[PDB]
């Protein structure tokens, strides 16, 4: 069970969390729910009645019951409260509390499928819906939608109306693919708009009409005008853009990638500190595209892309130092500032590899050094890398403006 | 009559005035002359008494006589006054207002010539004397001196006393040679004290004893106590150290040399300004030593001169310039300042042969120039004296940090 992020040989490896049914366990958010007060339900020669108490609980079908165990044995469900109107829509909202990359949502009924029903998503923690996907029959009545309506390259983050969840009347599922339908899902792995179309913080699904005049018209409702679901299933990973193994709880029980690949943030959507000499980019299958740190030869704290700077190389490298500290300069601080001059025995890593100019006063004809070498300018007669003294062939004046004089023969 | 001062080719060449009788013409100061009042000399069987009467012009004995023309036609004389007494020292003091080179001193008397006199000069224009020559039969009394004392390497500054005129009666001179006796006369021309021993601003002879008690004893004295002199001299030649061909009145009557050879002073004793590259020495018949011009290749006003520079070099040169003013430095102004650079298109001689720095703010890693060839500290990829353009294979970023980055393939 080794590190899924670290390829053989400690290199990056793109990870993705174990596929989960999100909705597992998480506690659901129903609209309507029968037993408050309790109500006897007609479960249609099938007309065979019983109670639905919520207080009893033996008799009671609370929200729990859509995301707990199903066995098709002592199977277990939750039931809308029933005599539901027309105008009605009965509204399940799951809240995961992280974005999520959903491949499918299912529902499994006890009662017969809806007629209308709707499924929605929040990208925005809860704020602001999405259509993800519509069913009915009557399509352009209901949710004012082409009935069937094709999927081109463009428009392909289009919520479809369809008649396939109308085929039952006992119970059976409805199920809805994400990616199923769309052009672009050969190569989901570098598709900008499906990775976006599969993203979800919250889901949210609303039956809006029943599957029923022969008797008595089309108004007032009966006992078996209720909604019954039995699981409850949305499918996917959660989104860490391929630089996380895993979610867990942060602090404050704020669930969140484990980022890896130096990159930070709740989805690993960018890079680590001081990690910017590449652009985030999203970890594909071919290459892990982890965050590289700049280089400052160890003489800056901070430091900063430029996108020139890397569109300018052969998309190698555009990181930039902040602040040279040991009197260094340059992009990555690499060279030593006017003024002082390479140390040459240090190595430019060292703190010290930037030494000062205690130039000759007499001897040197200038204040500042070479900035690699140290050699200053040397009167006309004196050596020296401090033009600290006489060339041979020159002897020592007490003259300040000119000492090292030429002895002639 | 060419310069000659100047030798051919316009070269130097040492240079001395016409030699002179430096006393010709000139009012000499005498402490006694006779004519006043007027007063009869008898002249000594000889006694042939003549009248001295200053008023008198055919009479007359004034000291304006001891200088003028001599010709033993009609000859003419200045005479003392009358009836001295013994302690008496009689002086002619001639003042020539400049420092001469002396050869001799003569007198022609037509009195006897005195028993003792003596002679001096003034090197500080008469404040005080020096003894130069003594004449005498009783030495070690008259002026307490060694009778004919010997004239050693050393020594040979002083003044002997001699019973040479001692030899008559009608007339006669007596005449002092400087250099004559003297061992060091070989060569004057390089001799230090001999130079300095023939040189006077003012000279004084003084007679001090008379030449006579077979009559009648010692005391009072006669008509024929008295001195007459008829042509002095002080043959020489202007003090100018050979950097002169002639003295000659200044503004204001002050005569002086007319100085050569790029000297100054009265004796031009002296090198001219700016032109002290090598020090002064007098003019020997060798090598005119004449003033050389320190060099700042025109970026200096004024000069100045080491002798250690001189010394540490082959005797060659020793100049040195001050506030080197075209942004220019050194012993010669002969580089270029820190912070500007060698115009390498213009003569060092020029105004503006020293350019300045207007190197590339983000191009070049640093402020100052080479200050031979301009050349900024070129950022890694850039090139260019100012580092102002990409070297080839770089591309030009809109960066400060690092523009010109490396194009790969
Ligand atoms: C069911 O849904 C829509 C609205 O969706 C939600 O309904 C509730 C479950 C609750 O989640 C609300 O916050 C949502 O608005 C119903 O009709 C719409 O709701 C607005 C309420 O602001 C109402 O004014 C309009 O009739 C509708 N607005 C828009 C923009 O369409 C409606 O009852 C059901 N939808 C269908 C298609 O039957
Ligand atoms: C003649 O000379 C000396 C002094 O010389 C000068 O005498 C005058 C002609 C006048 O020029 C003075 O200014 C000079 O001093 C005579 O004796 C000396 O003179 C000083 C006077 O200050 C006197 O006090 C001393 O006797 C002498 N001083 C010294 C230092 O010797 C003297 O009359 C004559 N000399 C001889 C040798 O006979
Ligand atoms: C430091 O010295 C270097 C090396 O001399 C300078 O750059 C060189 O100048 C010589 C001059 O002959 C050229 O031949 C080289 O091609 C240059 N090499 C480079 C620019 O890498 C440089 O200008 C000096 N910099 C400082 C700050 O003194
Ligand atoms: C100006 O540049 C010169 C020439 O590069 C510097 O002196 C030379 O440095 C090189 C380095 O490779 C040596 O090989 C030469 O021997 C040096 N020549 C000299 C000293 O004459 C000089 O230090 C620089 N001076 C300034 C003010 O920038
Ligand atoms: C119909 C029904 O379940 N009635 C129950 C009653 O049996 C029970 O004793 C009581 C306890 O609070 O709650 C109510
Ligand atoms: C002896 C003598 O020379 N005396 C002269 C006199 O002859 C002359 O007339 C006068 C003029 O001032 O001066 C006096
Ligand atoms: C529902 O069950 C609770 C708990 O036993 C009880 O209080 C209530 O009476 C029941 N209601 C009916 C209608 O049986
Ligand atoms: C000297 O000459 C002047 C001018 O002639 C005269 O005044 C004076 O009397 C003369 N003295 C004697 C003593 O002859
Ligand atoms: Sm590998
Ligand atoms: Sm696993
Ligand atoms: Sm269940
Ligand atoms: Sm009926
Ligand atoms: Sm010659
Ligand atoms: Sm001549
Ligand atoms: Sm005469
Ligand atoms: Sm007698």
């Amino acid at each position: 069970q080794p590190d899924p992020c670290s390829d053989e040989n400690g290199h990056p490896r793109r990870c993705i969390p174990d596929f989960v049914n999100a909705a597992f366990g998480k506690d659901v958010r129903v609209s309507s729910t029968c037993g408050r007060p309790p109500a006897r339900y007609c479960v249609v020669r099938l007309r065979s009645c019983h109670l639905c108490n919520s207080s009893d609980p033996k008799k009671a079908h609370p929200p729990a019951f859509l995301t707990d165990l199903n066995n098709p044995h002592n199977l277990t469900c939750w039931q809308s409260e029933n005599y539901l109107q027309f105008p009605h829509n009965v509204t399940l909202t799951l809240s995961l509390g992280k974005k999520f990359e959903v491949t499918y949502v299912s529902l499994q009924f006890c009662s017969p499928r809806p007629e209308s029903m709707a499924i929605y998503k929040s990208m925005d923690y809860g704020r602001t819906w999405v259509p993800f996907q519509f069913y009915s029959t009557q399509c352009r009545k209901m949710y004012n939608r082409p009935h069937r309506a094709p999927i081109t390259k463009q428009n392909e983050q289009e919520a479809v109306c369809t008649d396939s969840h109308t085929d039952p009347l006992s119970g059976g599922l409805i199920a809805f693919s994400t990616l199923d339908g769309r052009p672009s899902a050969h190569d989901f792995d570098n598709s900008p708009v499906l990775q976006d179309w599969v993203t979800a913080t919250d889901i949210r699904v609303a039956f809006s009409r029943l599957h029923t005049e022969n008797e008595d018209d089309s108004e007032l409702a009966r006992d078996s005008y209720y909604y019954a679901v039995s699981d409850l299933q949305v499918g996917g990973r959660c989104k860490c853009n391929g630089h996380a193994a895993r979610c867990v709880r942060d602090r404050d029980d704020s669930l969140v990638c484990d980022c890896r690949h130096n990159t930070a943030g709740p989805e690993c959507d960018r890079c680590k500190p001081f990690h910017y000499d590449r652009p985030w980019q999203r970890a594909t299958a071919r290459e892990a595209n982890e965050c590289v740190a700049c280089n400052c030869n160890l003489h800056a704290r901070r430091c900063r892309f430029n996108m020139e700077l890397y569109k300018l190389s052969g998309r190698k490298s555009g990181g930039v130092c902040l602040n040279c500290r040991h009197n260094t300069a340059g992009r990555h601080c690499h060279y030593c500032k006017e003024g002082f001059y390479r140390d040459m025995g240090k190595p430019i890593t060292h703190r010290k590899a930037c030494k000062a100019c205690d130039c000759h006063p007499v001897g040197a004809a200038g204040k500042t050094c070479n900035q690699t070498t140290g050699q200053c300018p040397c009167k006309d007669g004196v050596t020296g890398i401090t033009c600290n003294r006489c060339a041979k062939g020159y002897q020592q004046s007490r003259s300040p403006i000119a000492p090292c004089i030429k002895i002639p023969v």
